[PDB]
C-alpha cells in the first residue's frame, strides 16, 4: 500500500534528518566552514581545478556569489586562485595543502556521525543500504 | 569492500542525494509562498484547530515574538485568521482560513511528489528494504 509506505518512510527520514542535520551543522561550524564552502572544497578535491564560472554553474548561483566564497576560503588559505592558461582573464580555483586537510577533517567528522547510526545495521542491511543509496544517487545525477 | 568503506560510500551517496533534495524542497515551498517556519504554523493549526501564539511558540521552540511576526504575515496572505480569545479578549487565537488549509495541503503534496520521484527509481523489493532500514535507524538513536 504505497501511501502508508510513503508515510512510514517520511516519518523515518524526518526523524533521522532532525537528529543528524544539527549534528552535521555543529561539526562544520567548529571546523569554520559552511555548507557552500564545503561544496566548493569537495568540487575541488574531485576535479582538481575548476573555473569560477564552472562552480557557479554547478551551484546555480552568480559568479559573484562564488567569488565571495572564494574570498573567505582564500583568507583562510584553503584555496588559491590562479589565471586560466587558455584565457588569462578567467580565474581557476584549486585546493591548498591546508584546504585538502580541512576538507578531510570535515568529511571524517561527517563520516563518524553517520557511522554511529549505520553501525546498528546488520551486514545484510549495510550491503542493501550501499546499493539503494548508490542507485538513488546515480538516478538523481541523471536529469 | 570493508564495513568502514561501505559506510563511507553510503555517506557520499547520502550527501549527493541531500544536496539535490534540499534545494528542490526549498524551491517547491518558496514557489508556494511559504517559509519553513510558516509551514509549521499552518501544520499546528491544521492538527489542533485554533491555538494562541504562545502555544504555537512552545511547540516550535521559538519565542512568542517570532510567532507573532509569522502570524502577521500569514494573516496578510489570508492563510490564517486572528481572533479574540474568549477567556481574555486581549489575547489572540490563530486558526486556518480555507485558503491556508489549501496552501498547507499543496505544500505537503509538493513534498510527497518529490519523494515519490526519488523512490520510483527503486523496485518494490528495494522500497521495502529502504523502509525497514530507515525505520530502524530512526528508532536506534
Amino acid at each position: 500500500s504505497a501511501d502508508q509506505l510513503m508515510s512510514d518512510i517520511q516519518l523515518s527520514l524526518q526523524a533521522l534528518f532532525q537528529k543528524i542535520q544539527p549534528e552535521m551543522l555543529e561539526s562544520m561550524e567548529k571546523q569554520g566552514v559552511t555548507p557552500a564552502q564545503l561544496f566548493v572544497l569537495a568540487s575541488l578535491k574531485k576535479h582538481g581545478s575548476l573555473k569560477v564560472s564552472e562552480i557557479a554553474e554547478r551551484m546555480e548561483v552568480k559568479p559573484s556569489a562564488v567569488t565571495l566564497m572564494a574570498d573567505r576560503l582564500e583568507q583562510k588559505n584553503l584555496i588559491a586562485r590562479t589565471h586560466n592558461t587558455k584565457d588569462r582573464r578567467v580565474i581557476d580555483l584549486s585546493l591548498t595543502d591546508e584546504g585538502d586537510i580541512k576538507f578531510e577533517e570535515v568529511l571524517a567528522g561527517r563520516k563518524a556521525i553517520m557511522a554511529r547510526y549505520l553501525s546498528f545495521l546488520t551486514e545484510e542491511e549495510m550491503l542493501q543500504a550501499a546499493h539503494i543509496t548508490a542507485k538513488l544517487a546515480q538516478a538523481a545525477e541523471t536529469d
